[PDB]
């Protein structure tokens, strides 16, 4: 009658284990709290700075990891007065049947499911990180792994093919920073618009606690969410396009904000199509639209992606990536039309 | 940086517990046992029979819902031979943004005794198997499966989760077979990867029987199918029919769908349950043997109500249903059809 | 690790509750008996608590015939005694033997704790429920949140009045509490239990969720000294004198509970009533502090050796020996006599 | 009905979170595995040495306990070859009745009661002492501290009041290091003995595990225990005594060994009267008295002792300072060179 097409149960750290073993430093709590305040003033029209979330599609080597965290470091601090800029620290991703969790699934990439091992190497990344000043951003995927690694994210997205969950605008509800909601995959925008009305509202439903304890949890409710326009069945970054959009929340009795997503459906997949998305939402935050108030982009060291015999160094072993040189044209890009949205 | 938004937690009782307090009955546990069985036996092809999930939208009244099952398990039998009817125990009812459902707001009030709902929603799962009417629900979260799925004999996944893979995750480990409703948009190409996904072992993160995080390894479920629902416009049709028929096969898997006469494909009327009905017995009598279930929406009394006063005995608080007597007449319409077949 | 050789699961505390809830009047039974000896241990009644039953419940077919038995002169003499049958699940040995009915139900070394749980509580419920409040030794220190609610009186163990836990444990233990002395004869031990579980502390013990955590308790006072002999038997009324003026001394109530069984029936069962008589003798004359009494009774007399492995006779206990039932009902008149002789 | 008298909870970290905050190094694990060895061999007979548990009545400051330990490291590095030497690592103090009951328990000595500093004190210093070479050894009172503390441990003692105990003799079991039992609180070697046969024993019992749920467990029983030898209201470590226990320890059929500890009630309360039981164990040691096996004497930086600050004065029971310490080692290691010719 019961667990019989369950295979196995293997004991998992409670959260606590890994808060305890690698606590946020000094630094690190206050990269997070100063990143956090700053993208709620991007949402409160308080700031014209633009949010750019860029960074590989998906971790899977914490050393290239780095050295594309101390390198975007340093444009995080040249452009700090256009764009408040945040890495992708993608762990988990849903794949569209089956293929590759993430890393915190299976870190060594060979169906070993050392998700123990996952978490210890997520977490330590996500910390180091964050001490060097750059904040760091995440698909919220699990139910479960969010209390392992939220303490360190300063802006999260839901899925596409996860912004109509119910448990996923619940959990939105009760996350400390600030998330995104993706359009629908084929660009259906109001089951985004509706999960920004759940998640900024009070929820109360089943989850687990630090302690590794189920329990019941009520949320307060988040009031910093916004769409995510990644196209679909048809690219929609056009001015017109964000203008649908933008009318849309109005109607909806939304803030007029949207976050461009270069990637994806709105790239038709072809990695290097977000040089052409970007060329156009540029046009638009020149012209002087207000509305555009963040950028999601995929960008590795090294432009491409590899199959799963060995590993191409500073390559994206998911989504295809624009590698770094034109990841550098395609930031300072940005903060130049920023410039010319207000002087 | 801690749980700033989150602002309070509250003691919940662990799966153990509660089929500690209500346990199995072995009558329980067999009506379990031979209903799934029965179900893959049509699922491989073994089996003119049809399934028909039919109950409520929604339980709120474990009173109404015992009456229910006497009646329609009456009904189990006198069609046995054609139809294996299964009971609709559905207790939380998504929705954008009142009720919960049973097991989240069992009081009807935004009190969230979750554990009284939990307690309350196995006991009345229980006593329907008892009786040897399966039950099927439907499982929206990743928690509530570990309290329940013991006494369910079927389930399906929520319109607005079919794309997820955290529901997919959960059918890899499903003793009863799945059903997965088509997109809000009357697109599948998500319901067939769900299918073939589902049906791959996976190794995530859920909760045990006592309450703990742990990692599960599942075997993957093959005992799967889509749910024809509607979008756009209904989908009901044999136009339809042959598409999802057709794409099934281009998926290499197999042509059988259950057809949901309510939601989209009634185009809200829950009258409508009717008219689609009578066409899939037009299909099922005309030869169609890749229609292997149905799902409607019905309850003791048509209609629906709005919480407030008391309320009516047996009429829905949630989605309208068809009355009990349409559901007679909808039952005998179905078997009838199912033996044209000869 | 090295010496650990299995870990099986165990049902938590709140499973039990959950499954086996006190009826309302079962709660009533754990209740008015808890307020009664309070009442007692304050002079502000003069009824003889009386806790007497089998040495370990192992048939909870016996331990009923026993306690409708016991129930049926508890009601008779509901105005001189206040009898409380003895529902120890949990016995200690000088050194390796079988535990208690909890610890291995099946007496054949199967230790099937959480059958011995299960059937612990729904015997304790059946009692309490026919009005018959239960009186229980607290050896274990996770097992007291399975049953502690249905529990009138509770005893420490003459081996654990000196450990530190042991009077932690009672001294947020919701029913009263009594102390046996050393097994060598000193009241010390006793006295300074008394005195820790009539203090609140902190440390860790396990909640009803099977889960570790901190607990601060507020004390006990409704903790009395249990005399049960030493070297030679202790029930005197010369030692009395002494056990009451120490007491006095750490400035105590000035009462005392006497065993009749073990040292001061020198390990031999029917010398119970020659104490009795003894006793009935201080109590019908004027001896007020006797404010309880307690003897090892059950339905046939004797024991047996579970060592053997013969087959079991029915009602006999299986470890200390006990009077039988004749012998009881003729033990529990006198006392009521000498309650009612003492006014 | 419930709870009536249970004022408050606050949650506890799980023993798993310490184990991998402070996992111990491929060092401590070794100071661990081998002192363990060591004090095996020893008990089973097979090498002459004498296992020396020495140091505070209670670790209260971390700072001083490192001083202290490495002063000790020096001392058991020179004398390896006459004495195992581990330090005395002593978190839980028993007290008589009410009082400071020690740095897990209330870490800043004030009853905050701050259960998770200590812990994590408990642990860092206890790994900072094994990791650099030097055994440690500690009081198991509680049922669930030693989860914690367990793998950093290589003996330990069961509490005088607590001897007689089954949850003390069951947790005795399945401790994966030797332990020791001392007498009872009037000189009796009867419970001393029972606790051992107990503690051989397999037991199946309720405990928490690494994670912090309760659950069932069995234990395959625990060879490595023996008498500690503390006195009653009159000392029992003079040779008399240890012939007694010898006999004794025969009739109950265990080996015939002995552990002496100098302090408590072989001190007469006094401490510097641990030096003259010493003179007097080793005159026995040097005598040809295999059945001595080790001995335990309560030793800090400063002798006496104050209450509630000094730096490395103890703040529970007093003990001798380093000077009278390092005499009183080196005495030991003489009547074992005597010994053994
Ligand atoms: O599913 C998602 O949210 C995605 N994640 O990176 C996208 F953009 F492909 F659709
Ligand atoms: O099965 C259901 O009741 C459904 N839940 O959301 C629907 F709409 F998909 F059909
Ligand atoms: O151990 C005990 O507390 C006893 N319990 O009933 C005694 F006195 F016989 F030894």
């Amino acid at each position: 009658n019961d667990d019989l097409r369950i295979k196995e149960i293997k004991e998992l750290l409670p959260p606590v284990a890994l808060l305890e073993k690698f606590p946020a430093t000094e630094n690190a709590a206050n990269t997070v709290a100063h990143a956090r305040k700053a993208i709620h003033k991007i949402l409160k029209g308080n700031d014209d700075r633009l949010l750019v979330v860029i960074g590989p599609c998906s971790i899977h080597d914490p050393v290239a990891a780095k050295e594309y965290a101390t390198r975007l470091l340093a444009l995080r601090e040249e452009l700090k007065d256009e764009l408040e800029i945040v890495m992708r620290v993608y762990f988990e991703k849903p794949r569209t049947t089956v293929g590759w969790k993430g890393l915190i699934n299976d870190p060594h990439m060979d169906n070993s499911f050392q998700i123990n091992d996952g978490l210890r190497i997520a977490r330590k990344l996500l910390l180091d990180i964050n001490d060097s000043g750059l904040p760091a951003a995440g698909e919220f995927l699990d139910m479960i792994t969010p209390q392992y690694l939220a303490d360190l994210m300063s802006w999260g997205a839901i899925g596409a093919r996860t912004t109509e969950s119910q448990v996923h605008r619940e959990l939105a509800s009760g996350l400390s920073c600030p998330v995104g909601f993706k359009n629908g995959t084929d660009g259906t925008i109001k089951v985004a618009i509706d999960a920004i009305n759940a998640a900024g509202a009070p929820h109360c439903f089943l989850s687990v606690t630090k302690w590794g304890h189920s329990a019941i949890v009520n949320t307060s409710g988040n009031g910093d969410c916004h769409i995510i326009l990644r196209g679909g069945k048809e690219p929609n970054y056009s001015a017109k396009h964000v203008a649908e959009v933008k009318e849309g929340l109005n109607k909806a009795g939304l803030p007029a904000q949207v976050m461009i997503d270069f990637s994806h459906a709105n790239s038709s997949k072809q990695f290097k199509k977000q040089m052409d998305v970007c060329a156009d939402v540029c046009q638009q935050i020149a012209g002087g639209e207000k509305a555009i108030i963040g950028v999601m982009v995929e960008s590795h060291l090294v432009e491409g992606n590899q199959s799963l015999e060995p590993l191409a160094y500073g390559k994206s072993i998911t989504d295809a990536c624009i590698g770094w040189e034109d990841t550098d044209a395609l930031l300072r890009q940005l903060a130049n039309a920023v410039k010319a949205r207000r002087g």
